[PDB]
């Protein structure tokens, strides 16, 4: 075999083995790794291919995240494929989507909150790009369709729509819930498609926004968090055992928009029919949905009317039926 080489150059030449070893392993899960990504690549590019931007979007996301898990460059990946294309039709959208990603990030920086919002338009403007850097080869310039054009509303709802699905259940945006506050900018533009008034200006609008108007925030024409409307039958915490904590000192009006809000937050983790049709079931059996049932003056009880609170929160779950019956 080797027979007669010394104890030390056994020893020697078992580690410049180990060197070679590594050299090798590694030569494979990078061959491994960017077969892998050139894949995850593609499945965004089939998304982009076939106009679905909020699936675009989240396709390219799972790239990015893995890429960047691997210690992978768009340099690394372009090499890889040279055997691949993006149509102008997808160029096409991907400018698109820079135009209104790179607008809406702009505009959403109020004096308000000027921090999170833009911040995480830009997470994805940025990340989009990086899908298409992945490709587009430094020195060439990107060749769109000049005919193609998606319209620019169809293009945010998707930026939102994806911004929602990826932010956490508390991640705030001034002082809302991020998802809430997405979730009503989606049906807000929509309103606007289906009264074909979709314009600069009333965009720029709603874009801008951060629903510091919790008399139209909630749709709760008497929210408010103070003394309010007056009573005979106010609305109040006990009779029932089952309400948590904060609604306590919690008096009547500005209770029922406390809940309210609460109810449009934990109503915006509906990802489908199901998930809905639970969180809504799960909210009607809860104490604290009688008490917005409940009336609130003579009149309004001795006929059994259907309260505000409750008029408002069944709008708050259409438009959220809505807002999913478009995810499709």
């Amino acid at each position: 075999p080797l027979g007669s080489m010394p104890y030390s150059d056994a020893k020697a030449m078992l580690d410049e083995v180990a060197k070679i070893r590594e050299l090798g392993v590694q030569r494979v899960t990078r061959i491994e790794n960017l077969e892998n990504a050139k894949k995850l690549w593609d499945n965004a590019n089939s998304m982009l291919e076939k106009g679905n931007i909020s699936g675009y979007l989240k396709a390219a996301n799972e790239l990015h995240k893995f890429m960047k898990e691997k210690n992978l460059k768009e340099d690394d990946l372009r090499p890889e494929l040279s055997d691949k294309t993006i149509s102008p039709k997808g160029y096409a959208i991907l400018q698109s989507l820079w135009g209104a990603a790179s607008d809406y990030s702009r505009a959403a920086a109020t004096l308000t909150e000027s921090t999170v919002e833009p911040g995480l338009v830009s997470a994805v403007n940025k990340m989009s790009a990086f899908f298409m850097d992945c490709k587009l080869s430094p020195n060439e310039r990107a060749t769109p369709d000049p005919d193609f054009k998606v319209g620019k509303s169809k293009i945010l709802v998707g930026i939102m729509q994806f911004i929602k699905d990826v932010a956490d259940p508390t991640s705030k945006i001034w002082m809302h819930n991020t998802k809430a506050l997405m979730n009503h900018k989606i049906a807000a533009i929509q309103k606007l498609e289906r009264s074909n008034n979709v314009n600069d200006e009333t965009l720029e609008s709603v874009l801008s926004s951060k629903g510091e108007n919790l008399s139209e925030y909630l749709s709760y024409k008497y929210a408010t968090k103070d003394e309010g409307r007056e009573h005979r039958y106010t609305a109040s915490t006990e009779n029932f055992k089952n309400v948590k904590e904060k609604y306590q000192q919690m008096r009547g009006d500005a209770l029922k928009t406390e809940i309210l809000a609460d109810f449009k937050d934990k109503l915006a983790e509906a990802t489908d029919e199901q998930s809905l049709k639970q969180i809504v079931a799960e909210l009607k059996s809860k104490d604290e949905y009688r008490i917005l049932a409940k009336g609130q003056g003579l009149t309004t009880q001795l006929l059994g009317l259907k309260t505000s609170s409750v008029s408002s929160f069944e709008k708050m779950v259409e438009e959220t039926r809505e807002s999913i019956k478009s995810q499709e």
